[PDB]
Order: C-alpha cells, then sequence, then structure tokens
C-alpha cells in the first residue's frame, strides 16, 4: 500500500513537484487544511477522495495548527495503538493579496487600508490611496476550513485595531470579523477555486498562497495584479511585494522549538501574532509583513515496516542537509527552513535513540497506524 497524504492547497504544487515526495508516496491530494486534519485524525480517506474508503490516510499537509481539542482527542483515542502524532513546519510562506482591477498605477495597500478592505469599511477602489482606480471592491474568500485563512486572520487579528469590530483567528473567514463579511463578498473553494472566482467579475481582491497568486514568480512583483503591502504616505514609504525574498529574513529569525517542550506537537509550529506577546513571533517591521508556516502531520509509528521506512526516507530528504527539496521549495514561492531548523527536526524525528523518532523500535514496538 502506497503512503497517502493530502490536505492544504496552499503548498500542493510543491508536494506535486516530481521527486519532492519519495518512494512509496502516492501523489498529494489538495482538499484544504481542515479536510487534511480530519483525514489524518480519523483515518478517513473520504476527506481526500469523496466516495473512496479502501485506503488509509498516512499524513496530511496543513497551514492550520492542530487545536487543543484535536490533539487531546487523538491522544486519548488513537495514540495508545497508533503512537504519537508528529506536527512539524514544512516551509515558510508569505500571504499574497492578488486582485483583478486593471491599470498601470501600482496598488500598494497600507496595513490600515488592508484592514478596511477586509472589514468592508473601504469598499471602493477610490478609497485606496494612489490606486489610479475607481469603482466597487468585491472581496473573495475561502468557503471552507482553510489554513490560508488561519495565516491571514492571524495578521488581521494582530494589526486591525481600528475597525467597528474585531477579526478572530479562524480557518473560516466567513466568521472572522465580528461585524460580518463585506456586502457582496464571494465565497469559493480551494486556492484555485478562489483564483478562478477572482477573474469572474471586475474589481475583486483576495488573500492567497504566493504560488497561486501569480502564474509566474515575477508576477508577485507586478503591483497591477498583486498588491504591495506596507505603504505609509506620511513617511513617504512604499510597501513591497509578497515575493519569498521579502519574507525570508523574517522566517530565518524564527527560533527553533523549545527543547523541553518538544514532546508537545503544538510547540513545533511557530505562529506570528500581536506585538510584545510571548509565545508568538511579532510580524516583521521590514520586508513584507504577512507570513507564516505551512506544516506536515505524520505518525511516529506505522504497523507496517516498509511504510515506516518510506516515511523516514521522506523526512531524510525534506529535512536533509544535502539532496533535499529546497530548490523545489523556492520554485513554488516558498522559503526553505534554516539549516539549524532542519537539524532540530532530524534530531527529534529521525535520530533513532530519540524517544520521538519515527519507527523507534522500543516506543513503536508493536504499535502504529494500521496496514489494512
Ligand atoms: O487550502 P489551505 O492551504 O488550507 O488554505
Amino acid at each position: 500500500m502506497d503512503i497517502n497524504g493530502g490536505g492544504a492547497t496552499l503548498p500542493q504544487a510543491l508536494y506535486q513537484t516530481s521527486g519532492v515526495l519519495t518512494a512509496g508516496f502516492a501523489q498529494y491530494i489538495g482538499v484544504g487544511s481542515g479536510n487534511g486534519k480530519a483525514a489524518f485524525l480519523n483515518n478517513d480517506y473520504t476527506k481526500f477522495q469523496a466516495g473512496v474508503t479502501n485506503k488509509n490516510v498516512h499524513w496530511a499537509g496543513s497551514d492550520s495548527k492542530l487545536s487543543a481539542t484535536e490533539l487531546s482527542t487523538y491522544a486519548s483515542a488513537k495514540q495508545p495503538t497508533w503512537g504519537k502524532l508528529i506536527q512539524v513546519p514544512s516551509v515558510g510562506t508569505s500571504v499574497a493579496i492578488p486582485f483583478n482591477k486593471s491599470g498601470s498605477a501600482a496598488v500598494d495597500l497600507s496595513v490600515q487600508e488592508l484592514c478596511g478592505v477586509f472589514s468592508g469599511r473601504i469598499n471602493t477602489w477610490d478609497g485606496i490611496s494612489g490606486s489610479g482606480r475607481t469603482g466597487p471592491i468585491v472581496v473573495v474568500y475561502r468557503s471552507e476550513s482553510s489554513g490560508t485563512t488561519e495565516l491571514f486572520t492571524r495578521f488581521l487579528n494582530a494589526k486591525c485595531n481600528a475597525e467597528t469590530g474585531n477579526f478572530a483567528v479562524t480557518t473560516t473567514f466567513g466568521t472572522s470579523f465580528s461585524g460580518g463579511l463585506p456586502a457582496g463578498a464571494v465565497a469559493a473553494t480551494g486556492s484555485q477555486g478562489v483564483m478562478t472566482a477572482l477573474a469572474a467579475g471586475d474589481g475583486r481582491i483576495t488573500y492567497m498562497s504566493p504560488d497561486f497568486a501569480a502564474p509566474t514568480l515575477a508576477g508577485l512583483d507586478d503591483a497591477t495584479k498583486v498588491a504591495r503591502v506596507g505603504k505609509n504616505v506620511a513617511t513617504n514609504t512604499q510597501g513591497v511585494s509578497p515575493a519569498a525574498a521579502n519574507v525570508s529574513a523574517a522566517i530565518g529569525a524564527v527560533p527553533v522549538p523549545a527543547a523541553a517542550d518538544r514532546s508537545n506537537p503544538d510547540a513545533w509550529v511557530p505562529v506570528f501574532g500581536p506585538d510584545n506577546t510571548a509565545g508568538v513571533q511579532p510580524y516583521p517591521t521590514s520586508g513584507y509583513p504577512i507570513l507564516g508556516f505551512t506544516n506536515l502531520i505524520f505518525s511516529q509509528c506505522y504497523a507496517d515496516a516498509t511504510q515506516t521506512t518510506q516515511v523516514r526516507d521522506f523526512f531524510t530528504k525534506h529535512y536533509g542537509a544535502s539532496n533535499n527539496n529546497d530548490a523545489a521549495i523556492t520554485a513554488n514561492a516558498f522559503v526553505p527552513l534554516p539549516t539549524a531548523w532542519k537539524a532540530t527536526v532530524r534530531a527529534s524525528f529521525l535520530t533513532a535513540s530519540n524517544a520521538l523518532s519515527i519507527g523507534n523500535t522500543n516506543v513503536c514496538n508493536g504499535i502504529g497506524r494500521p496496514l489494512l
């Protein structure tokens, strides 16, 4: 039986790049982070392929963290027979703001203008300073439980203090803002489904994976199509683009998971959040401001020996010092993890003597996610 994974659409083109997933891995299935988490946690392959029940789920991609309830339920129901789950960052990512509104002038949103567009306070292109554009704004958002939504609403939660209401951190944008969606907002499903909808009417704007936000990497720098973020007119300061190079310094400054906490999967996924708040990283003051991590969710243990080996071999590649996936990571508009981050992941999840290591012959002795 092949190893089956799926989930988050934000990075699905990375996991679909030839050679990124190693031997024994079936091609990755992009369904959204909420579906990916449910697939793994319940061993429910129908969350990957509706109507198909003759396969097991071995791993998920997610840009939404496992919640307290998700973690505790798995620990009590599954961990005794299947082993601990593993949650680890895969790559860093910006969150881009593509839009469909023609004109040669650059669209460069201040953070407060971004807040106002997504709250519905600013609902005309006239209301974005220096835009060269007029007429109505329609916001497009993700209908389903989305990790892109979680990454984006972390930023709005941290920055948007001057609305007639508050943005909550969530996977469902339709409930994020306490004052409701903007009038006329359009729901769509998946990263690609949102990009399709962006084009189905004039004057639309959204939040998006930096891969799907432009057909080519250079397109992220085209401010006629992908907004700059960070304008401040009063200081004569321009915003910048969501190109990976504009978030890579900040991703590199994120500390490794705290040693004494490494048995807690929540400790492994860094999140950005409000200033001067322990436990979250502040959004960066330089470069492009909207960023975070997309993650992997695996089991420590698999009943089958070959599958255990194949999962280890994937980690050996994805977190390797050499012969790794970093070139493919960059090609899909993402940020590779620092060399010290990779070493920390390997020390816990690969190195055999570690209590957390995949296939550990003592900890996994007799246990693991089932073959049949
Ligand atoms: O699809 P997502 O990645 O979850 O947003």
